[PDB]
Parts: C-alpha cells; sequence; structure tokens
C-alpha cells in the first residue's frame, strides 16, 4: 500500500487497523454514521467521505487515485472491482470463533504490508498491556453473566454471543457471557424483546447509538418495565462501542465495561 497518506478505507474494521498504526485515512467510507456507531478514534476533518461501505462513490475512487484501499472481507462491493479501481486488500473481522485473535493477525498483517511492523509491536504491547491492567477491576464481581446488547428497531436486539469481539475480554475478566444461543460470523443476533424476559438474575449493557427516540419507545411498553432484569435494576444503557472493529474497539469496551460494572 505504498504511498501511506493516500489509504482509502471502505469499511471500519481496517480504519480501525489503520489508526492504531498511526496512519491518517485519505478516505473512508460513510464518516457520518462512523461518529454516531464507533466514535472513538475520531476521524480528522480532513478525512474525505467517500460514500456507503455498501455503496462507495466508485466515481469520487477513481478521481482520487487511492494508493491503496482496505475493506472488510465478506462484507460490501465486490473485491474483484474494487482490485479494478485500485490495489487494495481486504480484512478478517474472525475466523467464525476468535474476533480478537484475528484483530492481532490482521493489524500485524496491515503493518507489514505499509512497513509500520515496529508501530503494530507498541500498539500490540499497549494493547495486552492496558487488558492486563484492567482485570483487577471486575475482580469484586462473582459469577453474574452478562448481558450485551444494543437496540436495532423497538421490535428487535441485537445480542452478542460467544465469537463476538467481546467475548475473549469477558473471558480475562472471569465474566460469563450470558448470550450462549446462535450468532453469525459476526459474533451477535437480533432477538424479538420477548426473548429478553428470559434472563431474570443477569446485568444487562445496551449500547447507545444516537437512538434515544428508539429506546424511549422500547421502555415505554409494558414488556420492557416487566422486564425481570429491569426490575432488579440490572439494566444499563452504555456509550457506542463498535462491536465489528478490532483491538481499539476492544479497548473503548474495557473502558465502557469498566464506567458500567466496574
Amino acid at each position: 500500500g505504498i504511498d501511506p497518506n493516500r489509504i482509502v478505507a471502505l469499511e471500519w474494521l481496517p480504519v480501525e487497523l489503520l489508526l492504531a498504526l498511526g496512519i491518517v485515512p485519505y478516505g473512508v467510507a460513510d464518516t457520518i454514521n462512523y461518529r454516531l456507531w464507533v466514535s472513538e478514534p475520531p476521524l480528522p476533518d480532513s478525512v474525505i467521505d467517500v460514500g456507503l461501505r455498501t455503496e462507495p462513490n466508485l466515481e469520487l475512487l477513481t478521481e482520487m487515485k487511492p494508493s491503496f484501499m482496505v475493506w472488510s472481507a465478506g462484507y460490501g462491493p465486490s473485491p474483484e472491482m474494487l482490485a479494478r479501481i485500485a490495489p487494495g486488500r481486504g480484512f478478517n473481522f474472525s475466523d467464525g470463533k476468535q474476533p480478537l485473535a484475528m484483530a492481532r493477525k490482521s493489524l500485524t498483517e496491515m503493518a507489514d504490508l505499509l512497513n509500520l511492523q515496529s508501530a503494530a509491536e507498541t500498539h500490540l504491547a499497549q494493547y495486552e498491556d492496558f487488558i492486563r491492567s484492567m482485570k483487577p477491576r471486575f475482580v469484586k464481581r462473582g459469577a453474574r453473566p452478562l448481558l450485551l446488547t444494543t437496540l436495532i428497531d423497538p421490535r428487535h436486539m441485537l445480542v452478542f454471543g460467544p465469537n463476538s469481539l467481546f467475548q475473549e475480554i469477558l473471558d480475562e475478566y472471569g465474566i460469563p457471557n450470558a448470550w450462549q444461543g446462535e450468532t453469525n460470523f459476526w459474533g451477535s443476533t437480533a432477538v424479538s424483546i420477548d426473548r429478553l424476559a428470559a434472563y431474570k438474575d443477569v446485568d444487562v449493557l445496551c449500547f447507545d447509538h444516537d437512538n434515544s427516540k428508539d429506546m424511549d419507545a422500547l421502555m415505554a411498553t409494558p414488556l420492557w418495565q416487566a422486564m425481570p432484569f429491569v426490575r432488579a435494576g440490572r439494566f444499563q444503557r452504555v456509550p457506542a462501542v463498535w462491536f465489528y472493529g478490532a483491538t481499539l474497539s476492544a479497548m473503548h469496551f474495557v473502558r465502557v465495561l469498566d464506567n458500567a460494572i466496574g
């Protein structure tokens, strides 16, 4: 990916890989929603918005002449088509089981392409040290399971399972994941609100994403007010954290997790 000042990121996973290595993306797809869902690593104003991750402005990309383009494997435009625009590389979010293990491989992969091998090691070290250092902030709690969720719309809640980005973190902190049901490759699944009522005694965190009107609707239903974990006083709304990112999203999760139940 030769010129490090002309890299265009078409998905938020590799944006995060670039930022962790100190690169300032030349262009990034959907900067508007990035602010609502990822929020962290804010993107400098210089960054050029190249459209939706699913329908990027191909005209713009062509005019921009990126030195390299990065995206997420299995997501968005055809990689065969993108490769026709400029040199590029697709990155894997997971192997279907451990997203963070993949995140560490992707970071190394990206760094080798950009010859930032040292920057990647320093970061990976900062990452592993941070996760370990926070461990004692969750020694107090027991084995009460934790349910990680986010509201898609009043009728569907996403729940993050065993193969989600957050699992390795929960595992390291000795926090059982309340969700042991099915999940997609990305580590989540959408469930109707009633399915959440099955969780009598658990702590629940719900990541916000500028959806107060939606949350308001949900919390106004008799079902939500009847929710056992709600009445138990175990429900908490927390700030947005990208669930399909890498090491930066993982550390962002720990800070949010800390503030919520640390």
